[PDB]
């Protein structure tokens, strides 16, 4: 699946504990082409995610080495 | 529930049938307030909608007409 993303928002950093776990939750709005991550209820990161319909090899030709 | 919404978009209009029947679907994201209402895969009114926490009855005084 070659996905492409589009202004993605980080809000807030979620911190890994020592011990236990965190639950992350991440819902897709297909009609929208959005999504969003969630801890407990709170935003950590928006943005949007989409299919990539026609891949172009071209775009990952190295580009004019700025020196 | 006091209710507010805020930025609604409506994107395309749904013809309701003579015969037969046309299903909506709503999605909510809480952590971002917003909603989406979806028809067949497309989208139909896009915005936010969340709970109104401290209703006030003032907003609702008829304002002065100016004629």
């Amino acid at each position: 699946l070659p996905v492409v993303f589009e202004d993605v928002v980080l809000h807030q950093a979620t911190i890994l504990p020592k011990t236990g776990t965190v639950s992350l939750e991440v819902r897709l709005l297909e009609a929208s082409r959005a999504f969003e991550v969630s801890e407990n209820g709170n935003l950590v990161v928006s943005g949007k995610v989409y299919q990539w319909d026609d891949p172009d090899p071209r775009l990952f030709d190295h580009p004019e080495s700025p020196t």
